[PDB]
């Protein structure tokens, strides 16, 4: 009943959530295949990151599902059901990420030799696993490519983000 | 509120499926309980690999949609997405690149063989990740109750020829 590929309602979303764990999160889907993301609190608070290469489809008809893997070694899959206002996220730590997660906390584009260093270095294993349901508090489009939507660290953004 | 209960997975827990990736992988899974699966491969890059007690990450993200995550003894993460009100599924699994070089090494019953896949994990080479990211054909579904044991106990290449007809 619907095109699985059609990323139309989905591309250009931005999201705040809230995991059932406490953490805080924000992501912007920037196009077919690329998302920004920024991490407000938690275990790895203030870790961000733009431009990662995303695997995004559609898996219902206001569903959908981004995926992907990073220069630490952790691997992510998310679902957002836009349609019922529920998201769940799948995290795949490396142990070393479990163990001194404050070394994964940058902006990571200017630290990818860095993540990867860490990375080679491990432990990789044995991987931890989050699995969370998360309250999305903040939605809106923004459209594709748009270099605004995340262009800082959540520590500098305005005390009452997003209300701005 | 959600219009459904997101925490229960009485529509999911004994399921069993057989489905076949865009790619022609064919794979099979049942849902025995609320944290574990079963699973059986039929073909593709490791095709006759199969596993019982599988501990997982079972959620309902729609009325009728279903996701499961696992990590597994070789180093493999594998997230899936059963939409059974519109017969979708989903499949990403995040390959280390030893089982791409020598995906045979993982072809086994596993379950005989865990510390080994332990070593092999640990040898590597970890990286990089290959992402296989696939929607699928359910060609078959059906409920086989929770704690099922002989859902899935045998490699796919010694099941009749005639699987599933042979089964309901």
């Amino acid at each position: 009943t619907f095109d699985k590929h059609d990323l139309s309602g989905f591309v250009g979303k931005h999201l705040v959530y809230t995991y059932d764990n406490g953490w805080e999160y924000e992501i912007y889907v920037k196009n077919e295949n690329t998302l920004d993301y920024r991490i407000h609190s938690g275990l790895v608070g203030n870790r961000w990151v733009k431009d990662q290469q995303a695997y995004i489809v559609r898996v219902g008809e206001s569903i959908y599902k981004i995926s992907w893997t990073e220069p630490t070694g952790t691997d992510v899959s998310l679902i957002v059901n836009l349609g019922d206002s529920l998201f769940h996220g799948t995290i795949f730590f490396p142990r070393w990420v479990m163990n001194n997660p404050e070394k994964t906390v940058c902006f990571q584009n200017d630290h990818i030799p860095l993540m990867n260093s860490y990375r080679d270095a491990g432990p990789a294993y044995p991987t931890e696993v989050i699995d969370e349901f998360a309250t999305i508090t903040f939605v809106r489009d923004c459209g594709a490519n748009n270099e605004s939507v995340i262009a800082c660290a959540a520590s500098e953004l305005p005390k009452n983000f997003p209300d701005n």
